[PDB]
């Protein structure tokens, strides 16, 4: 059983304020300037113009705390640089019982409700147990920060918030490492790779970890100083956090090639090469394959040939557990 953050209990707070007709407000990371950050995020910066703390039952007559299961396409950045954590996050959803356990299911906005939620992370060698009242940064009615594609779905924006608090404030997630992330949703370790210098037998490696529910993420190295989240060409950003959420063998014009997919936590901006949603290499592959892999939709996942990956990307994280 996990340690209570901060002493926090949230079953007591809970069940005092659901006895107490109140909603929770957490003391211990208010909705206050300073939760939102210091510097670009600061109580006197434009970026925070009209941003205000609205809990999800004050803004939708039912939101929901899980729509649809807590999945990868419920991860879509907000305007904070926490790429790294979104792209943890969409590859934990993955891990049906790391998911389960990061983020307590059965939550919910209804029966039960105080204004309380909590989540399990890894911190420092131990399980801690992290609670947040649901007040939310809201600009012009909609999350500030990480939101689902369903727009009254709140689980990964409550999470988001959790490790926000962990973390200080906002602002302090923005810019890091998807490794620190995977452990921290884990209590594992992640082993990285350079592409250009990988094993001859990666993609094995790649497949193995997968099938495991190791959580792995993929970046392109920024060179050039200020190309942060620069969008090339043919659609991948640089400097960017992505989740690697799958790969498969395909039987493509009576041959086997070697996919690998992955997710853009923006959630939308996806390759535009051989294998992306409408490329044509899909018309030749099995059609019980391109139905089961091959889903046309901007959400930002998509699937590149390994070769393609190795070319593109620099480098490769594996959570493994
Ligand atoms: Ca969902
Ligand atoms: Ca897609």
């Amino acid at each position: 059983n996990a340690i209570k953050y901060l002493g926090q209990d949230y079953e007591q707070l809970r069940v005092r304020c659901l006895q107490s007709g109140t909603l929770f407000r957490d003391e211990a990371f208010p909705p206050v300037p300073q939760s939102l950050g210091y510097k670009d995020l600061g109580p006197n910066s434009s970026k925070t113009y009209g941003i205000k703390w609205k809990r999800p039952t004050e803004l939708l007559s039912n939101p929901q705390f899980i729509v649809d299961g807590a999945t990868r396409t419920d991860i879509c950045q907000g305007a904070l640089g926490d790429c790294w954590l979104l792209a943890a996050i969409a590859s934990l959803t993955l891990n049906d019982t790391l998911l389960h356990r990061v983020v307590p299911h059965g939550q919910s906005f209804q029966n039960g409700y105080a204004g309380i939620f909590h989540f399990q992370l890894w911190q420092f060698g131990e399980w801690v147990d992290v609670v947040v009242d649901d007040l939310l940064p809201i600009k012009d009615g909609k999350l500030v920060f990480v939101h689902s594609a369903e727009g009254n779905e709140f689980w990964s924006a409550l999470l988001e918030k959790a490790y926000a608090k962990v973390n200080g404030s906002y602002e302090a997630l923005s810019g890091g490492s998807t490794s620190e992330a995977f452990e921290d949703f884990t209590g594992g370790v992640t082993e990285w790779y350079e592409l250009r210098k990988a094993p001859s037998d990666l993609y094995q490696i790649i497949l193995k970890a997968l099938e495991r529910g190791s959580l792995l993420g993929c970046s392109i190295d920024i060179s050039s100083v200020l190309d942060m989240e620069a969008i090339t060409f043919k659609k991948l950003v640089k400097g960017h956090a992505y989740s690697v959420t799958g790969a498969k063998q395909v039987n493509y014009r009576g041959q086997v090639v070697s996919l690998i997919r992955m997710r853009n936590p923006w959630g939308e901006v996806e390759w535009t090469g051989a294998w992306s949603d409408s490329s044509s290499e899909w018309n030749n592959v099995d059609p019980y394959e391109r139905d089961q892999l091959r889903v046309k939709m901007e959400d930002g996942e998509f699937w590149m040939s390994f070769r393609d990956f190795m070319r593109e990307f620099t480098r490769l994280e594996i959570c493994n557990l």
